[PDB]
């Protein structure tokens, strides 16, 4: 589908509350996923966001993409 982000650039401390208020504005979000590392407890920088509708998936690329969140330059595209 269209409807899944591949979010990159992710600092350490955000988590899946972090990532849905910066991202719910743009229309209901299905998930988050944010693979771990098993050894370590920490996220490797980068999370999955799925949107209800392709059309939200889209608006939030064109406007978070290259965006800043927690200080970092983050990138997001179609998963």
């Amino acid at each position: 589908s269209k409807r899944v982000l591949y979010v990159g650039g992710l600092a350490e401390e955000v988590d899946d509350k972090v990532l849905h208020a910066a991202f719910i504005p743009f229309g209901d979000i299905t998930d988050i996923q944010i693979p771990l590392d098993y050894e370590t407890e920490k996220h490797r920088g980068f999370a999955f966001v799925e949107f209800e509708l392709a059309e939200d998936a889209a608006a939030a690329i064109d406007n978070m993409n290259e965006s800043e969140l927690f200080g970092r330059t983050i990138r997001v595209n179609l998963a």
